[PDB]
């Protein structure tokens, strides 16, 4: 709850509101490289499930020979299932970079505003900088006509022309004087927007961290959800080893190849005819 | 139950042959098993290598942004991610391991086999050997005994008949003895059959549960891995909760502040 960017955002050079609404524009970058990172981690996975589904087709070309045969549809069956998990976790990665990238030009509609807003700040801080150098200016112009006066003075010159170099340094006095009250307005007015302005940013920052943080957590969802299926799969896979049991196996072989039920018959003695 | 004993026996006797030729292609399902566990792990590893990389491209995105150091706790569990299925690579290559193994001492079991029940091969040679000889036999004694009707039909010399009779008692006392032979060989053959049918049977069944463990170990192996990889999930759900919004505003603000102390007072100065 601590205004962080209002306490930290001073300094010197009054450069604290170019800082922070550069690193509001940066927070486009981030969008950018979120979207990013879910398509190369997208990829991985459909290159994943992809190998999958070619892991299942040369299970299905397996030998049909031997007792073990058959065995080869569970592993074809699980493997199928098992790619089209991940491919389905690629499907709801790829959903969810096009509410990033929805994210992304929402924020180029909420800068534009945030922009047209903090116009009165950006106003505040250049009248600031304009009035400290012209301050320091006619800080260094009355003390050059204090030098001037006194360098006349000092070497000896008339009570006239003297006095003309003390109205030259009145003038000096006057306008040094007034940007003094110049700066003190100025002074008064930034400090008093900026600090309106430096919390506008930080809201703006923690609605975009919070919003940011939503769509990892439906990329940490939808992961889970996949897991979760996949751990389904393998459990299946388990039991369905343990449905197709020994005693199945031999069944089915000697049913299907096996050569005859009836032994050879008995043979007698035979009559010519 | 015993159906390999019931079910291979058939006209032609082939029953032996099915049964032994079966029991090598036991090795060819030993074979298939290591080709799918190594194609498995080949695709486990690319996915690893394809992780590690993005775990490592992770940190390479910018510096700029209040989300910068979010990319931590990505490349982290990222790398996690990564190993788990690269330690699952190097369970299914100790597994390609033993399977081959078990191939390789399937080789020595199935060449003793072969020595043990060479009997019954015998006995397969032997009834198909006389058979043929009892068919000769039976073909010659009615032949013997059709000459013997035609010769008769047409009317010959007392000695002729003497002679015909000489050959059809030598042709009764060969496939006599044919008829014994095969009933000895047919007594010899089913008793032997019956023991090598159900032999094949029983180190099926040693095969067909031992393929069946290693099938289960790897499904062991998925499983625990599996258990991991949904810890890493947690993990990384629990980070992204450590890394509060504050934590981010304040890590910005104190890292890219341009000062704490508000403009100065500034007031007249005389020369």
């Amino acid at each position: 709850p601590m205004a962080y960017f209002v306490e930290n955002f001073w300094g010197e050079k009054n450069s604290g509101f170019d800082v922070l609404y550069h690193n509001m524009k940066h927070g486009q970058i981030s969008t950018k490289e979120l979207a990013d990172f879910v398509r190369e981690r997208a990829t991985i996975e459909e290159a994943y499930s992809r190998s999958m589904t070619k892991l299942a087709k040369s299970a299905s070309n397996y030998s049909q020979l031997g007792t073990f045969a058959p065995v080869w549809d569970v592993f074809k069956t699980s493997t199928e299932k098992l790619a089209n998990c991940h491919l389905d976790l690629v499907r709801k990665l790829q959903e969810l970079i096009k509410e990033v990238q929805k994210y992304g030009e929402e924020q180029v509609k909420s800068h534009k505003k945030t922009k047209e807003e903090v116009a009165g700040t950006l106003e505040a801080v250049q009248t600031i900088q304009s009035i400290t150098q012209a301050l320091q200016k006619s800080k260094e112009n009355y003390n050059a006509k204090c030098v001037e006066q006194e360098r006349l003075k000092k070497e000896g010159a008339t009570q006239r022309e003297i006095e003309k170099a003390a109205v030259k340094s009145k003038k000096a006095t006057d306008t040094y004087k007034l940007y003094v009250e110049k700066y003190a307005l100025a002074k008064a007015d930034f400090e008093q927007k900026m600090t309106e302005t430096a919390q506008k940013f930080q809201d703006i920052e923690e609605t975009h961290l919070i919003h940011i943080k939503e769509i990892i957590g439906s990329l940490s969802n939808a992961i889970k959800e996949i897991h979760l299926q996949i751990g389904q799969v393998h459990e299946e896979f388990i039991n369905n080893m343990a449905n197709t049991t020994v005693e199945s196996l031999i069944q089915k072989f000697a049913e299907s190849k096996g050569t005859g039920k009836e032994r050879p018959g008995l043979i007698e003695f035979e009559e010519c005819d």
